[PDB]
């Protein structure tokens, strides 16, 4: 990221530290836990609307020394009144602004929020699992502030989780207690602990609805894919994301050793002796190479991270994907909750950054055999068959002679997200008890307000609605600002967060009280569409067929002799 970035984000993490301070009051609260008395203190938000505030209520002991790459444990309770009214600190990560690390390895916290402490009923719990893929991200209000949704009367609640290979390091020996997933390991007893606690802030224990952009889509499926968290919440959001996404898991034991040997280990590869290098190890030391792990026939084969959720090798006490996520599908408990899923309308958008320092992969649409499915493609991606599903790939999106970078991103659009979630749909339709699917396509495009993964993506004056820019309309963040309340960015986070509320409250989408949607008859997906219908948020709110769905059916196709890996 640019040095003018840089100074441009060091100012506004200033100007939100003082925000922050100014928009704190006196009225400090305490609440119960199961673990003890928390206090937290009432904020204010710059549409001088307020909200309670705990923050730091740490779900599990911090995963250090001897728990690190370990399954997390139940936090100690204590005696008294524990302060909650600071942020604790982030997962140990590499800064995308900055380029440094930062972070703490004690980062097992989640944030708890509401306008009204003793509601007159009990109130829907939202919780949130943020995106990074897997590395990084966090439930910094600087980043996912509360402040729009507390506009409603829902109990919001942001939590974090171990990231990278802190998170998500596996190894195959039965013997060293290293099966993988730690980080949704994370995930799974925070939601165990919003279940037990979440009536002590006024919400609704048997009215829980999780959700999550990107990697917190991901999570959010896994999270009614296994069998660890059944029962425990009602309702569940995808958002530009889900577990079979290629990106979302990895069988990544062998690269243990690899991360250890870029940080400094002498010896042989064997687990063990690995695990013990890894085990003292400076935690920024780790997470700073983490970035060289991936070989280059690996990154050639659009693998995305070093680490990430994996199928553990052997089953423990607190396993969570003992199987592939395809299999897990054909008997999650979730899906049978109501489910909403969507993506926005030009996703691959996101990838201008990558392209623009990597011109040369552009030309991978030449026969697009490097997007072919993994699982379908060679590993040189040199058969003929291999090229002749590039070529249904090409076919979909090279509109011209040459490729263009275009090209590129829309393809990305469907290789990431669209023919995921296709994927999933179909699959879960022969496994599911009925519950409806809803989806959606966020196409509100505006450059007047913001977030900082458009620094990242390098997304400044580039129109489209990218990957993540639906994230503006539903939470603060520290490059926002007050907006006029007849502005169409205005009514976009009401309406947005209108949506999600309703949802969560029903499982049902749509409320002709909210403004838009007069019109609207949003109806659920069935087995038997053949196109799938999705409200299309933009400016007005209209139902309309998928219109990714014809290249959704080319990427299909590429299944045509193998029909039983789609």
């Amino acid at each position: 990221v640019s040095l003018m970035e840089k100074l441009k984000w060091k100012i506004k993490c200033i100007e939100n530290k003082f925000l922050n301070y100014r928009l704190t009051t006196n009225e400090t609260v305490v609440a119960e836990t199961e673990y003890g008395k928390v206090k937290g203190v009432k904020r204010l938000t710059v549409y001088d609307d307020s909200y309670y505030s705990f923050e730091g209520i740490p779900y599990a002991q911090p995963p250090v020394g001897e728990l690190r790459f370990k399954a997390p444990q139940r936090p100690t309770p204590w005696d008294g009144v524990r302060d909650c009214c600071n942020h604790k600190d982030k997962s140990v990560q590499v800064d995308f602004i900055t380029g440094k690390v930062c972070g703490s390895e004690d980062c097992l916290y989640l944030s708890v929020y509401t306008n009204n402490l003793n509601p007159e009923t009990k109130r829907p719990v939202l919780v949130y699992i943020h995106g990074g893929g897997f590395i990084i991200g966090e439930n910094h209000r600087d980043m996912y502030g509360p402040d729009y949704f507390i506009k409603k009367d829902v109990v919001l609640i942001n939590i974090q989780y171990r990231l990278g290979a802190l998170g998500f390091l596996s190894l195959n020996s039965e013997d060293l207690n290293v099966p993988g997933n730690a980080g949704l390991k994370d995930q799974v007893m925070a939601l165990r602990w919003i279940k037990n606690n979440c009536a002590n802030f006024g919400g609704n224990p048997d009215n829980i609805t999780v959700f999550g952009e990107s990697a917190g889509a991901a999570s959010t499926h896994y999270m009614m894919l296994t069998e660890q968290t059944r029962g425990l919440f009602h309702r569940g959001i995808l958002m530009s994301g889900n577990a079979i996404c290629p990106w979302a898991n990895t069988q990544c034991q062998h690269r243990a050793f690899t991360l250890a040997k870029l940080a400094g280990y002498k010896g042989e590869d064997n687990d063990k002796d690995v695990l013990e290098f890894l085990m003292k190890a400076k935690p920024q030391d780790l997470i700073k190479l983490e970035e060289k792990v991936l070989t280059l026939e690996e990154r050639t084969n659009k693998v995305m991270f070093p680490f990430g959720p994996t199928v553990e090798p052997y089953q423990t006490a607190d396993c969570v994907l003992p199987k592939h996520p395809r299999e897990m599908v054909k008997t999650a408990w979730g899906n049978s909750i109501p489910t909403m899923m969507g993506n926005t309308s030009y996703e691959g958008l996101f990838f201008t950054s990558i392209l623009k320092q990597m011109p040369l992969l552009v030309k991978e649409l030449e026969t697009c055999v490097n997007f072919v499915p993994s699982e379908l493609a060679d590993a040189e991606r040199t058969a003929p068959e291999t090229l002749e599903m590039g070529a249904k790939i090409k076919k979909a999106h090279v509109t011209g002679e040459t490729p263009t970078a275009d090209n590129f991103m829309d393809l990305c659009s469907h290789f990431y997200f669209w023919f995921p979630m296709h994927r999933l749909l179909q699959l879960r339709f022969n496994h599911t008890s009925g519950t409806p699917v809803y989806l959606y396509r966020f196409d509100f495009d505006s450059e007047d307000l913001i977030n900082p993964y458009r620094i990242m993506r390098s997304g400044r004056g580039v129109k489209g609605v990218s990957h993540t820019d639906e994230l503006t309309y539903f939470f603060w963040n520290q490059l926002a600002k007050r907006m006029p309340k007849e502005s169409r960015e205005y009514k976009t986070i009401e309406r947005m967060t209108g949506i999600w509320t309703q949802f969560a409250t029903t499982g049902n989408p749509y409320s002709n009280e909210i403004e838009g949607m007069e019109n609207v008859s949003w109806d659920p997906i069935e087995k038997s569409d053949e196109v799938y219908k999705c409200l299309n948020i933009s400016d007005e709110l209209k139902m309309i067929d998928v219109p990714e769905m014809g290249k959704i059916k080319q990427w299909e196709s590429m299944f045509e002799k193998h029909r039983d890996l789609f």
